[PDB]
């Protein structure tokens, strides 16, 4: 017999409001024959797990009276990393020791541990494995943590829709310093697409642009520059002296930042629009649309890879091989670590409040 | 010899301020073997017309001392109707008496006359020509003299993007009481489309409702009611009850009606931006592009037709015959005739000034 401890709410509500931590027992000595029992490893905040507690993101896990609770409750967090502790007498895909991720969206990460069918995950090379593969590199937990959803958003997004052409094309991206940035500037250096990453200002600009450069950003503007007359045509001579064209452009912030990546495109521009952070809309100017045959969609990995497992695989395979190639890095995040002395669901709502500080990543 | 007047300026700005009328000469016993000379019948003032002579439209006429200025002059007017007055000894797809218009835009429509080749034109059939082959109509000068423009606008729009299955789907359109709009509304119900025009609320709203939809609006509602969260359920059942889907948008206005119509399309809409008269920008919400997987792009009927003869030729004689046929009616113009008593140049700037009243057409 196992003691979990699983963040739950019986409502929708802010994070600091409704979550709390359920104890609960998993039977570790009678699994189902295809039943595995997984231990996680560490577990991220992102986003949209908070906008899903909330209420206002439409990809919800069901609640139930599962977790023992005498109300219907939901579990949390949507991505995460688990170690698995055992497997049922008819499971052979996975089995103890094993590094795992969950096959699907919905399935609650922000927990000690799971009881769940061995479909329910998917196995990523641990470190063990990828040393005895004859691998360069192992994956991290933090890597093998948030490897689900930035990682397979910044690559489909450069990939998946307006092919850009190696050494000679750009995509331009606002919230640069994001995690999903990041990703999207080194898997652009590692294609070779030229890119513009666009970020506020800050007292140590100057290291946040090398360290960016570093990462695979062709050139680093602030939100200022990008909403510059005067310096507009300084960026379109990267462009045209490039031999290339701008024709991707990555919008997460919204507002006049997303107004200002558009303008930055050659005509038959495409935006793709996959977060908000300004909360503010998406604002175009008629003439972009018109004169420059300019076009604004969205992206939302959960959406594209929920019945398109080919697609999934395939991405999440290349992901893991630069990974263990040392080829690309993570965006690195603040771990805090649950050892029992203080609340599990409390962990998440600092993680959640300190957002700003940057990806938060609950280690077990 | 021929005298002409032609409506130009030699510096963009309000047409208030910059047009003025020369006088010029065409020698009629001088044609070279490709030559057509051809006299104005009528050409209309559009929006677009008055965005090029302010310098803001960036499609335009070369300036030129072609019409004998001594300082680089600019013709204005896209589109209209012309009869051949007298051809080259060579040319053989024109002879007088036929009825053109011209191939391509920044030709000069506000004047008289124009010496030109054959393949600067495009031949329409006159009403003699539509009778003698039996037609139930011929074409009116206003119908030959707005027909480059708008209805290819609304044709194309509604059929050249994305398919709407007769019978069933559905497109919203702002700017309902437009020229486009209106053509739009006869283009939906000749292909059996379904639609809902959003206009201003008025006094005589019910007048204006029942006059959209003899033209062929199945619903027509305010931009109150596209700005009403509680009548978005009406809407919604309109097209449960029809069967089909809302795919497509089409706005003109921008501001929060382009956000309203956006609004009611189903998931993976698309809307055409081909117009902005509110001169606010495109708001979409973030929430929009992700969750609703909606896509906004644009739409410039001249550089659609640009150096795409085939689909303009196409789309232009589905026009002709359904105006030939009956099928379809011209968005009437306020006419204003030129008889040499008031420069030319002042009864476009009256047409100019007096937009809102509807489109302005000066005839000869
Ligand atoms: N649609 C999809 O499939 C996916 C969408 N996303 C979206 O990406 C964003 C989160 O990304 P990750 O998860 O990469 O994020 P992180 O938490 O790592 O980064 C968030 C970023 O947003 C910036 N930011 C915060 N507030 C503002 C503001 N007011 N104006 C401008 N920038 C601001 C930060 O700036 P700074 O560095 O200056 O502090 C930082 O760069 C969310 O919008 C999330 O929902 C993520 C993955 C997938
Ligand atoms: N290829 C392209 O991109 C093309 C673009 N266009 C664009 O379409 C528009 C012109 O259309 P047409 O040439 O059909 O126009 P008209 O001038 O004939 O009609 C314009 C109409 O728009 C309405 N209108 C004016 N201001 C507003 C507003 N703030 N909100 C809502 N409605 C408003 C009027 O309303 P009401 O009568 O009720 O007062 C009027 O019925 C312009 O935006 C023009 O540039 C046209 C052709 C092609």
């Amino acid at each position: 017999m196992i003691t979990a401890q699983a963040v739950l709410y019986t409502q929708h509500g802010e994070p600091k409001d409704v979550l709390f931590t359920q104890s609960f027992e998993i039977d570790d000595d009678n699994l189902a024959p295809n039943e595995v029992i997984v231990k996680t490893l560490g577990s991220p905040v992102n986003p949209s797990d908070i906008n899903q507690i909330q209420g206002v993101y439409p990809s919800k896990p069901a609640k139930t009276t599962g977790f023992g609770t005498t109300e219907p409750a939901a579990p949390c967090g949507n991505e995460g990393l688990f170690e698995v502790i055992k497997v049922g007498s008819n499971v052979s895909s996975l089995e103890a020791g094993d590094w795992v991720i969950p096959s699907h969206v919905n399935f609650g990460t922000w927990r000690t541990h799971a009881l769940g069918n061995d479909d329910d995950f998917i196995k990523l090379p641990n470190p063990a494995q990828s040393k005895a593969n004859g691998k360069p590199n192992g994956l991290t937990i933090n890597q093998g943590a948030t490897i689900s959803v930035n990682p397979l958003t910044a690559y489909l997004m450069l990939t998946h829709y307006v092919k850009l052409t190696p050494g000679k094309d750009w995509f331009i991206q606002n919230g640069g310093t994001s995690a999903v940035g990041k990703y999207a500037s080194q898997i652009g250096k590692l294609l070779n697409f030229n890119s513009i990453s666009v970020i506020r200002d800050r007292p140590n600009l100057d290291e946040v642009v090398a360290s960016l450069k570093e990462l695979g950003a062709t050139q680093v503007i602030t939100e200022d520059q990008n909403n510059s007359r005067e310096f507009g045509p300084t960026i379109k001579e990267w462009i045209k002296q490039s031999g290339g064209e701008a024709k991707l452009a990555l919008n997460c912030v919204g507002g006049k930042s997303s107004t200002g990546i558009a303008r930055k495109l050659n005509n038959n521009g495409l935006m793709l629009t996959y977060g908000g952070m300004s909360f503010q809309p998406v604002t175009i100017p008629t003439s972009l649309y018109i004169f420059k045959n300019f076009t604004s969609a969205g992206f939302w990995v959960t959406e594209l890879l929920k019945n398109n497992k080919e697609l999934k695989t395939s991405t999440l395979n290349q992901i893991i091989a630069w990974y263990e190639e040392g080829k690309l890095t993570d965006a690195k995040s603040i771990e805090t670590l649950y050892d029992g002395t203080k609340p599990l669901h409390e962990l998440y709502q600092d993680g959640v409040a300190n957002s700003k500080d940057g990806k938060q990543l609950i280690t077990y």
